């Protein structure tokens, strides 16, 4: 057997309390020992936990960054201490300190929602000369962030009666959302659309609209969490999400692990995972994390 340290850039995402949760498991059930380690989006904070798996002798890191960059320096040190790292969800800038990287086809997923933001607000606003509308960046630090936005935007920027009056990280986080929105109403009570680069920040944006009396709001998400696949289902003003599946990334991530530390060494570098559009159109085929 051995043990695997399961790295994850927050535990505070109910998102990613999924991921980690599935690795583990998955790691024990092919019969390793496994730690989780919440790096709590402090790349000083992974850094001390990478110290302290290459002190403990762990066999394996499945890995997920907090920042594509300054991460890496982390990496290469399991590596130099002979500890392969396998990447989920998010990649780092680099190439063969990961053994793997598996995560989301994000750009996809932005032109995804681009377009079903495009296609909804038309429907809804068909005369209107413009519609206003606000972004939520997510991590600035994270490769998905860039991905999401770049893809929608790749979209969105064709339809110039779509205007954005406001952009600005919500740091992947409810309560954050919830108060940078609660700004954003206030500078321009105009936006009919927020578009929010994970479920977290559309969850506290709605928080924020719905304390404002703004339920005319349309806002858009992603991640296919628990709580925002609810409020589409239920009718609420988040109309739209992208599903990612959190639990394949996890589980190829540890059984490749487990393959590499048996001699196996053909894995890709990079291995992108499809996601799929989510809407009040086709809510039924969808629940919490994935499909049914
Ligand atoms: O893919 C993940 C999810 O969107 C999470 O909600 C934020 O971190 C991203 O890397």
């Amino acid at each position: 057997k051995g043990k695997m340290a399961i790295v994850i850039s927050t535990l505070n995402n109910p998102w990613f309390v999924v991921l980690a949760e599935t690795a583990k498991q998955r790691a024990e059930q092919l019969g390793y020992e496994a730690t989780i380690f919440d790096s709590q989006n402090d790349t000083a904070k992974e850094s001390a936990h990478f110290d302290a798996i290459i002190a403990a002798g762990y066999d394996a890191i499945i890995f997920n960054p907090t920042d594509a960059d300054g991460s890496i320096a982390n990496v290469k040190r399991a590596k130099e201490a002979g500890i392969p790292v396998f990447c989920v969800d998010r990649g780092i800038n680099a190439r063969g300190l990961a053994v793997a990287q598996i995560y989301s086809d994000n750009y996809y997923g932005g032109v995804l929602m681009g377009e079903y933001f495009v296609k909804f607000l038309k429907e809804k606003y068909p005369d209107a000369k413009e519609i206003p509308y606000a972004e939520l960046l997510g991590i600035l630090s994270a490769q998905p962030t860039w991905d999401r936005s770049n893809g929608f935007h790749s979209v969105v920027d064709q339809y110039p009666e779509f205007k954005m009056v406001a952009q600005q990280s919500a740091e992947f986080d409810r309560d954050t959302a919830y108060k940078v929105t609660e700004q954003i109403l206030q500078a321009h009570p105009e936006i009919k659309a927020i578009w929010c680069g994970n479920d977290a920040m559309a969850l506290g944006a709605m928080k924020a609209c719905e304390a404002a009396g703004r339920t005319d709001i349309y806002i858009f998400g992603f991640d296919g969490a628990e709580d925002v696949i609810n409020a589409i289902k239920e009718g609420k003003q988040i109309v739209a999400t992208i599903m990612q599946f959190p639990k394949l990334m996890a589980r190829l991530a540890v059984e490749w692990a487990d393959q590499y530390l048996r001699g196996e060494r053909s894995f890709p570098e990079i291995v992108p995972v499809t996601v799929e559009l989510v809407t009040r159109e086709n809510i039924d085929k969808y629940t919490a994390y994935g499909r049914k």
